[PDB]
């Protein structure tokens, strides 16, 4: 219930390098909220999260190789991870939004390895 999101703890942050060329499919400005959905199947991947926003727009596509990290985390249940971009930079070139793993204790190591894989923080 409600107990569940007292057992979730903040494991760290991550840098979400999301492509900038996405802008088109409509990302949002400053110190605005994302959201990270994964698909069952994406043209880039089954692991390939689709970056959406506090409205549920589809901003753009975050990464398949970044993606194949959080995908293990998202499907798995290991945390449940939020996005913030706070200078919406990924309009102007591109640029890594706050991302933040929020999950229970017990799965730490598990969504640390995802991180670890890749060259991540932990």
């Amino acid at each position: 219930g409600s107990d569940e999101e007292v057992d979730s703890v903040l494991f760290g942050s991550l840098r979400g390098h999301v492509v900038g060329l996405r802008y088109y499919t409509g990302v949002v400005n400053n110190n605005e909220m994302v959201a990270l959905q994964r698909d069952p199947n994406n043209p880039y991947d089954k692991n390939a999260i689709k970056v959406n926003n506090v409205n549920g727009n589809q901003v753009g596509h975050l990464k398949k190789e970044l993606a194949g990290a959080l995908a293990y985390i998202m499907d798995n249940k290991l945390a449940q991870i939020e996005g913030v971009v706070p200078f919406g930079a990924n309009n102007a070139f591109t640029m890594p939004l706050h991302m933040t793993f929020w999950g229970k204790e017990e799965n730490r190591k598990a969504v640390s390895d995802q991180l670890k894989k890749h060259g991540f923080k932990l």
